[PDB]
């Protein structure tokens, strides 16, 4: 329950979402997760999976990483992770797209897995890409 | 001036201002070096930050915007992070709003109160149907 240990969490979270090993979710994300990215919303991991799923078919080569730059823990066990998330295409990389972004994550009582997950960033900025 | 609702409750009063873009009231809720951060806009000191905004009254006339809290929260550092909806319409086509999930980050000044840190992450993607 530190301010460290949460980032360091965040970061291992991006690195298997980054990686798009889509078997590895369940790990660090509940069955039940509550993700929100702007006018994104789905229930539990399985239509999650599927919308990232579908991102990969709509801009094929798509490299995505995220870089942490604060975060805060709460007493309530909320993870407030300031940082920005980048995307490129395999066909073009060396142009990257860059924004500040910011996750809220509320962790599961006994697993420790996120089972609230909402980003906030704006998305007009990835058109550079399609 | 340090519980969670007395947060929102600010959040609140601040965003009233922005909205009625009342340029001239700024300086009651903002530091005069304000560093504002939305998305790929930065500005320094509340004077760029004002003329910012002005410029994008000129970009599109007739915009009106509000703002909706859900979920506020202090931390120890006295961090605000206020989760709410960002709501923009055009006296063009009133009666026809679009409306995304927005996120404040919020730090004050020691002795004034005023907000010397103000990050807004919202997707500003959908307002395009403007």
């Amino acid at each position: 329950q530190t301010p460290d240990q949460a980032e360091a969490f965040v970061a291992k979270v991006f690195d298997v979402l980054d990686s798009y090993d889509y078997t590895r979710f369940g790990e660090v994300l509940s069955t039940d997760l509550k993700y929100e990215g702007g006018l994104q919303k789905t229930s539990g991991l399985d239509n999650f999976i599927n919308d990232i799923k579908a991102s990969t078919q709509r801009m094929p080569g798509l490299q995505t990483s995220h870089s942490r730059y604060r975060t805060e823990l709460t007493a309530e066990g909320t993870i407030y992770s300031e940082g920005h998330s980048n995307a490129s295409l395999e066909s073009n990389p060396g142009k990257v797209v860059t924004v500040p972004m910011i996750g809220v994550f509320k962790l599961d009582s006994e697993d420790g897995k996120i089972k609230e997950m909402r980003i906030y960033k704006d998305r007009l900025p990835f058109l550079a890409l399609h």
